[PDB]
């Protein structure tokens, strides 16, 4: 599913991400824009053989099982395919674990490089929330 901006903001708010671990909703929408262009089916293969999945590009080295990342963990206890659903629940529940892990949203390279320190409220401007 390719979300609209406001559609995704609303879905993320309903799933309890607004101000989760102190990160305002616009941070999450900005991260999703630059990780996946709001496409739940986004996948990208990494040099180390791991793969990033879904709207928040969650990596199989640590967070999900894809059966092809040797020596990896599955800390969200989910198949990586769950992260590609039109239903963002699994992605959101796993992102909550990741952002609690100690480096906050710096775990997302696109957030650190493209969202951090910017006017992220712009990403939810105009939306009925
Ligand atoms: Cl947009
Ligand atoms: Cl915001
Ligand atoms: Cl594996
Ligand atoms: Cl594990
Ligand atoms: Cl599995
Ligand atoms: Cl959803
Ligand atoms: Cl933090
Ligand atoms: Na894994």
């Amino acid at each position: 599913k390719v979300f609209g901006r406001c559609e995704l903001a609303a879905a993320m708010k309903r799933h309890g991400l607004d101000n989760y671990r102190g990160y305002s909703l616009g941070n999450w929408v900005c991260a999703a824009k630059f990780e996946s262009n709001f496409n739940t089916q986004a996948t990208n293969r990494n040099t180390d053989g791991s793969t990033d999945y879904g709207i928040l590009q969650i990596n199989s080295r640590w967070w999900c099982n894809d059966g092809r990342t040797p020596g990896s963990r599955n800390l969200c206890n989910i198949p990586c395919s769950a992260l590609l659903s039109s239903d963002i629940t699994a992605s959101v529940n796993c992102a909550k674990k990741i952002v609690s892990d100690g480096n906050g949203m710096n775990a997302w390279v696109a957030w650190r490089n493209r969202c951090k320190g910017t006017d992220v409220q712009a990403w939810i401007r105009g939306c009925r929330l």
